[PDB]
């Protein structure tokens, strides 16, 4: 139930607010500059081990930062012009650019990791994998009822390895 | 359980990352961006915790005595693959009988809106009548976590309430310091 609430909050508090505006941001980026073009959809990394690093090129050198997408702003809960920033990455395969996409980790998975570390959270490391799977499954179930959000994102769940090959397999499915 | 996880995530995923850098941003605003003739913006993030889980996006709509003054200088950090993820926060003037009674950084705890949404959607398996108990649990859990994070606890103030003057609610907390 910790993961059930986290998935509902990740959707209500974030995905619901950025995914309807994402297509236009990507088109605007591609207009100023097929595979050369940044692919559509937010690619969401879901490591079931709940390991969320801040730098992607550290996780896999074949994932290289290209540019920041133009930021989205909106008045949110008293924050005037709350800023939504997203990053574009190149995916390399044997020294060649094989794909370009908007990529990030689902940050609530780091909450599961931290809760399993802190005694006061009353959350055991033995329950973390089941909770990570439930977070992913709940997010999939919600997105199945939100067509605008579902078509604007791709869920990349995995257990450990090549992170770029994991992303490319999803990118090549289209 | 839903609210227990939401409070832990609001701390781990947000407060833990902005509260250690807040003091410096307020001091910078006061030294270089604040109107020369104005009083200093108070320290600490004032977090609104409406137990009814009603989270509007515009504060002057909730109470006309809460007026937007300026945005604090933004904080940036590489976060989970987002290069220079931006943290923006807003400064408000609190009016009492037409005049300035206080100036502070203010916002709603957005996870409370998740409780409201879940109580509405059938697929969330969260009964309409469960909202208040979960809102109270969110606030209590957040208070418990902050009691173990010294810097963070000193960089924020929790404003929990049931409905009314929202500006008077904030001023009572501002004046306690
Ligand atoms: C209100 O609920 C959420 C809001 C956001 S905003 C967000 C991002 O902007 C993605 C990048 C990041 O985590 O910095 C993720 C989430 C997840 C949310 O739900 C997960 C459960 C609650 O935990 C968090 C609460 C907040 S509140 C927050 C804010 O930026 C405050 C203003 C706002 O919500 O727009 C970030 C988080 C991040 C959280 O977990 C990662």
């Amino acid at each position: 139930s910790v993961a059930h609430g986290l998935a509902w909050s990740y959707y209500i508090g974030y995905l619901r607010l950025i995914l309807p505006e994402l297509q236009a941001r990507i088109r605007t980026y591609n207009q100023h500059y097929l595979r050369g073009a940044v692919s559509q959809r937010l690619y969401i990394l879901l490591p079931l081990d709940c390991g969320v690093p801040d730098n992607l090129s550290m996780a896999d050198p074949n994932i290289r930062f290209l540019d920041k997408l133009p930021q989205q702003t909106a008045d949110r809960a008293g924050i005037k012009d709350r800023v939504y920033s997203n990053s574009i990455y190149e995916l390399l395969e044997n020294g060649q650019r094989a794909g370009t996409c908007v990529l990030e980790y689902a940050t609530p998975l780091q909450t599961l990791f931290a809760m399993s570390q802190y005694s006061q959270a009353g959350f055991s490391r033995e329950d973390r994998l089941e909770q990570a799977k439930l977070f992913c499954q709940t997010l999939e179930d919600i997105l199945a009822d939100a067509p605008e959000s579902q078509n604007n994102c791709r869920l990349i769940a995995y257990q450990e390895f090549s992170l770029s090959q994991e992303v490319l397999r999803h990118l090549r499915q289209e």
